[PDB]
């Protein structure tokens, strides 16, 4: 119950369910109007976003992130840092920029930008 410790837990939830690649539980972490930037592409809605993020991340042998910004308050969380990501032995890593919103205690995902 360390108000400090939020990003860590955000960050730890958020892989473990990807990792486990459970889509409902996905579209759980994710505001109604989701929005969500995989490089060119630009998906709406938690439905949507929920089904996109949760196929690509099975070709993912590997998913972290490393955090490099934070600013939050007020119920308004920013995050930016680099997922590293591992595939048949090769590594990535690519930039990544979320944003959270606090409702009734449980943190959603507003926007996210891969790449």
């Amino acid at each position: 119950s360390d108000e400090n410790d939020t990003a860590r837990k955000i960050i730890k939830t958020l892989l473990d369910i990807m990792r486990e690649g459970d889509e409902d539980k996905l579209r759980d972490q994710m505001d109604p109007n989701v929005r969500a930037d995989v490089g060119d592409k630009t998906v709406h809605g938690r439905e949507h976003a929920a089904k996109f993020l949760a196929h690509i991340v099975k070709r993912a042998d590997h998913i972290s992130f490393t955090l490099k910004s934070l600013h939050n308050h007020n119920g308004r969380l920013r995050m930016q840092g680099e997922v590293r990501i591992v595939h048949n032995g090769r590594t990535e890593r690519v930039p990544l920029e979320m944003v959270f919103r606090k409702h009734n205690g449980k943190w959603l995902i507003e926007r996210m930008k891969y790449g």
